[PDB]
Order: C-alpha cells, then sequence, then structure tokens
C-alpha cells in the first residue's frame, strides 16, 4: 500500500509469530481486512493497580511505521498517567529509543510494562500523574476501582 512490500512482509509476520507466541498476558486479534489495525488484549498485572482486569487495545500502524512507532489507544477505560481522555498512549513514552528494527512485540510489551511502571513525569492524564506521585494510595484506590468497572 502506502507501506513498502518488504515492510507488509515483516509486519504480517510478526503478526502470526504474535498470534502462536506472544507475551505472557497478551494477545493478538488480527483483522484480516486491514493489516494496519491490530486489536490486543493485555491483562492487568498481578501486583499493580489494574490487577485482575482484562485491558482492550488497539494499534494504528501509522504514516510512518516503523520509522516511528505505531499509535496506540487504550479501547478500555483506564486512569493511569500516560493515558489521555480519547485512551491515546503517549507518544513520548512509546518513542524513547525507538528504531524502525523494533515492531509490534516491543511496542506491546513496553504498554504492558507500563501498567506496571507509569512514567507521571509524561503525564497525559495530569490528575493520574499528580496523584501517583503525591499520594500513591490514592492513585491506586481510583485506578482499582476503574478496573473492576472496566476490566
Ligand atoms: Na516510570
Amino acid at each position: 500500500e502506502n507501506l513498502p512490500p518488504h515492510i507488509i512482509r515483516l509486519v504480517y509476520k510478526e503478526v502470526t509469530t504474535l498470534t502462536a507466541d506472544p507475551p505472557d498476558g497478551i494477545k493478538v486479534f488480527p483483522n484480516e481486512e486491514d493489516l494496519t489495525d491490530l486489536q490486543v488484549t493485555i491483562e492487568g498485572p498481578e501486583g499493580t493497580p489494574y490487577a485482575g482486569g482484562l485491558f482492550r487495545m488497539k494499534l494504528l500502524l501509522g504514516k510512518d511505521f516503523p520509522a516511528s512507532p505505531p499509535k496506540g489507544y487504550f479501547l478500555t477505560k483506564i486512569f493511569h498517567p500516560n493515558v489521555g481522555a480519547n485512551g491515546e498512549i503517549c507518544v513520548n513514552v512509546l518513542k524513547r529509543d525507538w528504531t524502525a528494527e523494533l515492531g509490534i512485540r516491543h511496542v506491546l510489551l513496553t504498554i504492558k510494562c507500563l501498567l506496571i511502571h507509569p512514567n507521571p513525569e509524561s503525564a497525559l492524564n495530569e490528575e493520574a500523574g499528580r496523584l501517583l506521585l503525591e499520594n500513591y494510595e490514592e492513585y491506586a484506590a481510583r485506578a482499582r476501582l476503574l478496573t473492576e468497572i472496566h476490566g
């Protein structure tokens, strides 16, 4: 398409490998019609305020993938410093150490890991970031309540 044939091949193969052998806690649900839009679920890790939740999310392979990371959104509502009001996952965090040799597997691991260790210094959710830093117990409680409803 607007993606080079070698990127198409590499994406399709990497998505197949993710269907068969995903990171623990992660499942992928490829769309046969749009290679560029990938639905994913991530289990809220134990030992975090997201424990027990199943978080639906999607990746959109934009203009400049793999020069830039895919765009990520949580579809499951969440109270997390790095997730904005439309469910967008902070681009600046996803871009840390990004190079074009990275792919979908790294993006999904980075998101899963972000549930365990948020980065409130790059807060899209200003209140989440503030509470995490100033009153963690209240951050955790808000996040646990939302996880009970939405996860
Ligand atoms: Na962090």
